[PDB]
């Protein structure tokens, strides 16, 4: 279910899109490759979408919308820090 | 730290603000009252501020809680809009 | 018109449009017909003398108004419950 | 009618009648005319489907409603200030 998706999953997905591989994403995020692989698989399950064959067309759109969500999650953090 | 805050905590916080008490929030969410109390306490620790004071039986939100409620409501719009987009793919 | 003329129904319709991103999605969420959402939002814009929507997207003013309305609705929903119980 | 049709003007008129004990005293306090107070209160009674006054003395329902109403009026005033500033 889409309701099961968490922030960690979204960050891992974004890193794979940005860097072009699971191992490059792991390096960028300071995570273990196993964690990236598992997170992406779980995201595909939750969305019931194939995200990688190289990204699918659906992954390209999801990347754009996720980037916006993450910006707003970080705007929340800025507000929370300022209180 | 702020980085430790999760969605469950924020939904609990919103429910306390909306219902007016820890026990009413727990009832609404199908949780144990002490679980709601402890989650809010952990949120206060993470944000390093007081969200509720207890001067007259039921908790009164602080000024910081009022703002946090508003900003969290805005985040929840964005989270729900993301879910709508994800469902449509 | 006047801010004093704004009613709870208008605020609930506005909240639903803000949350869902469209008049038709708001209608579905609220169990109201699109005509009702459109009319309520138009009336709200008139009463506030603010343009709230401009693929209708919220204005900057609508963004802020969402936050303040959410706050008012904490007390307003409790009050409505009390009124219903009398 | 419907509790959702209640507006801030109605609740301010209600508060003034509760405080002052009469439509004309409320009108004086608010800088409005008695006709406006009478009409607003009637409309509020219709929307709540509650008789609020029976010179007008409050019903049991009015007295009980008012305590919670005072709190909502605080938030309505703050909301209006924000709306005016947009």
């Amino acid at each position: 279910s889409v309701m099961n998706i968490n922030q960690e999953q979204l960050l891992m997905f974004q890193a794979v899109m940005e860097t072009g591989s699971f191992s490059a994403a792991a390096r960028k995020l300071g995570k273990v490759p196993s964690a990236v692989s598992m997170s992406i698989a779980n995201l595909e399950i939750d969305l019931n979408l194939t995200l990688f064959e190289t990204p699918t067309a659906e992954a390209r759109v999801l990347y754009e919308k996720t980037a916006q969500l993450l910006i707003e999650m970080n705007q929340w953090k800025q507000h929370a820090h300022a209180l």
